[PDB]
């Protein structure tokens, strides 16, 4: 259903289809699937969205400094993680 990263206004994130999540005690073996691609802790799927940590029930990003959290399989509808 969503593959790749739609264009987005400055300071905003496009739609994020969060379709899969793998958690292991081993940190480097965690993964999330965002917009049809698999990512790891440390990766930046979109500028400057960084995957900070993959937890069991959520993933903790930073976006332009500020933390930004999605629960496991929780999509982002698009926008600034800010209002809503």
């Amino acid at each position: 259903l969503v593959t790749g990263w739609q264009t987005a206004k400055p300071g905003e994130l496009p739609y994020i289809a969060f379709s899969a999540h793998v958690y292991t005690s081993a940190p480097d073996k965690r993964s999330v699937t965002l917009n049809g691609e698999r990512y790891r802790e440390g990766d930046s799927p979109y500028q400057g969205l960084v995957i900070e940590q993959i937890e069991q029930d959520m993933v903790i990003f930073s976006f332009n400094g500020e933390p930004f959290i999605l629960d496991s399989l929780q999509d982002w509808p698009g926008g600034k993680p800010g209002d809503d």
